[PDB]
């Protein structure tokens, strides 16, 4: 490979169901702090949740990341989903001055 951040470039969900999303990253990463963003615009971004740069998952609101290091790739888990969560999200790196972010789009179908 060669991109130093990778992820899919859509993921679909169900209405009150659950989506995962698995960003890969290169050699070097690793220790870095890891988050899923939500938002088109990097800059106005809204955080959803992020790690500490260690392998604890960690949770906020309907949104939790645990990042496997061995693996290269940390893993964001959206639970019941609704149909304003549509949007475009980031997968971002970041530490001491540097980061990278690829965006997913999300996207959401209901059910009843």
């Amino acid at each position: 490979g060669i991109p130093q951040i990778t992820g899919p470039t859509t993921v679909n969900g169900l209405e009150r169901g659950s989506l995962t999303v698995q960003c890969v990253y290169r050699s070097g990463w690793e220790t870095y702090l890891k988050w899923w963003c939500r938002g088109a615009i990097w800059r106005d971004c809204k955080i959803l949740v992020k790690t500490s740069g260690s392998e604890q998952e960690v949770k906020r609101d309907r949104v939790s990341i645990k990042d496997n290091q061995k693996n290269r790739t940390f893993t964001v888990t959206m639970e019941d989903l609704m149909k304003t969560d549509a949007d475009t999200y980031w997968c971002g790196i970041e530490k001491t001055g540097n980061d990278l972010g690829v965006t997913v789009q999300v996207t959401i179908d209901p059910a009843p």
